[PDB]
């Protein structure tokens, strides 16, 4: 089963990304709403790129059931940033950190190559991550930084009644994807690369704090 | 209820802050009016930030009954400083210690995010301190160091007639303050942070 192999193959890079100093400090309450906002700004940049790549792969007829448009985060994230920042100023201010540039560049390569297996890897890392840990992170943002729950829309999936069932169904869709050995290896490799990109995003965010 | 949990949750940080060497030395008579004046100068910087956050949160409609404007200290404190320093010179001279920079930053972050629960935590730590330990401080600045009570206006709250009643009513307001679980957790978190900020102010004053 691909779902199990993905979880095992990515374990090392996943642990390292999740336990970055930036995220560790954020979740312990050692930073502030500013740092959470910077994170969400960088995320808006990479989710925008990710969702271009998802759109292309879905349109090609690959992994359609997995690529549920209800998962789209970019618009919801923009609304969160409007509230966090207090205006639309952020759109003209924000720019990609070096890690985000590299991450976006890869996502754009995947988009332009319509690389379905690689896209699924990135989709897993971001969306299954959001579905799995979103409630935890959101709770920490309220507990530590007093973030308005209305500005945590990113962590809420409107089109999904029950997260546990959805995550189980997601993993089964992974299992049922028709993939050649070459495609599966490509996907597994990409999933580790995706965790590494995210680790580097956190490293940039944490620099000089 | 909340008042009891707040006291219990903050107990360790509170004890550490209260028993700082600087504050301990000041209260027992080992220091002098100079050190008291340095403290009050730093306090004016953080009360200024605190009361900007209080004003923002009150205006937003949160915890109105708790955020009694009679508690405002900044103006009274500036007058104490004029007396202690002999003129307004202190305004252009004083600068925030490293600990006060961090404390002021948090208070400004609370103001900017109009973070009501966080504000209440900080309000409790300062003003209920002033209404209790502060009364001992005022008595001992006069007794140990001969500070004229005219320079201790900070510790006198006009329009507050009976402190025990005031404090009992404050705690009842805390108990009746409507909070989500997340807001309540945040208030508790922040209250411990507030004690720690104050401990650090004392540590810098010792240096």
């Amino acid at each position: 089963g691909l779902a199990v192999e993905l979880k095992q193959s990515t374990a090392q890079a996943h642990e390292k990304a999740e336990h970055s100093t930036f995220m560790s400090d954020l979740l312990k309450g050692r930073l502030g709403v500013a740092e959470f906002t910077r994170l969400q700004e960088q995320a808006w940049l990479f989710y925008t790129a990710l969702e271009q790549a998802v759109d292309a792969v879905r349109a090609s007829g690959f992994a359609e059931s997995l690529l549920d448009p209800a998962l789209n985060r970019a618009e919801v994230l923009a609304r969160d940033l409007d509230k966090l920042n207090g205006s639309s100023e952020w759109r003209s201010r924000i720019t990609a950190s070096p890690a985000v540039i590299d991450y976006v560049n890869r996502l754009e390569e995947i988009r332009d190559n319509v690389d379905g297996p690689a896209l699924v890897a990135h989709h897993y890392v971001r969306y299954l991550g959001d579905l799995s840990g979103g409630q935890v992170i959101a709770r920490m943002m309220q507990r530590h930084y007093g973030v308005d729950p209305e500005a945590l829309g990113f962590y809420h999936f409107e089109g999904i009644a029950k997260l546990k069932v959805y995550k189980d169904e997601y993993r089964e869709k992974l299992n049922n994807l028709e993939l050649s050995d070459e495609q599966r290896e490509h996907l597994l490799k990409e999933a580790t690369d995706a965790f590494v990109f995210n680790h580097q995003v956190f490293a940039d965010l944490g620099k000089g704090l």
